């Protein structure tokens, strides 16, 4: 694994997230599940717990966007940059933006929202890219992984616990 520079990490175990908008590519219900499951992944190996807001500024603001969308890094159309996110911190920090010029699916017939969400949310949590090929934090986008056999890799578990520790009990 690999954390960020100056090793940013939230100074609190409980984080709030908010889904700011919805992609026309999937039923609102599928977008919710992906985010909740992307969150389960990390929540299971650390003291981190999460809750949802429907208003106010949440730590982890999630949203879909196209091209220019409010920051300095406009999205680039279909493919290539799938989504980007920010390290822990105030305001735009911790937020995750998804490119809608991608076709977000619940399976692998395009860009799986879960798989890509878990990885972006690790960013919000403070993890940078991993050199480990079998790691979820690898800049790894592969459409050949059954969803069925997915499991966070020891590399991912190592790096996030480096920051927050193992589960309390
Ligand atoms: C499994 O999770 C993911 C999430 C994003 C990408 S990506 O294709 O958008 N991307 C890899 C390819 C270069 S661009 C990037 C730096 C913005 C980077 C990425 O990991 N965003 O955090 C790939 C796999
Ligand atoms: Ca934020
Ligand atoms: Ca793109
Ligand atoms: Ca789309
Ligand atoms: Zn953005
Ligand atoms: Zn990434």
């Amino acid at each position: 694994f690999r954390t960020f520079p100056g090793i940013p990490k939230w100074r609190k175990t409980h984080l709030t997230y908010r889904i700011v908008n919805y992609t026309p590519d999937l039923p609102k219900d599928a977008v919710d599940s992906a985010v909740e499951k992307a969150l389960k992944v990390w929540e299971e190996v650390t003291p981190l717990t999460f809750s949802r807001l429907y208003e106010g500024e949440a730590d982890i603001m999630i949203s879909f966007a196209v091209r220019e969308h409010g920051d300095f890094y406009p999205f680039d159309g279909p493919g290539n940059v799938l989504a980007h996110a920010y390290a822990p911190g105030p305001g735009i920090n911790g937020d995750a933006h998804f490119d809608d010029d991608e076709q977000w699916t619940k399976d692998t017939t395009g860009t799986n929202l879960f798989l890509v969400a878990a990885h972006e949310i690790g960013h919000s949590l403070g993890l940078f890219h991993s050199a480990n090929t079998e790691a979820l934090m690898y800049p790894l986008y592969h459409s050949l992984t059954d969803l069925t056999r997915f499991r966070l890799s020891q590399d991912d578990i190592n790096g996030i616990q480096s920051l927050y520790g193992p589960p309390p009990d």
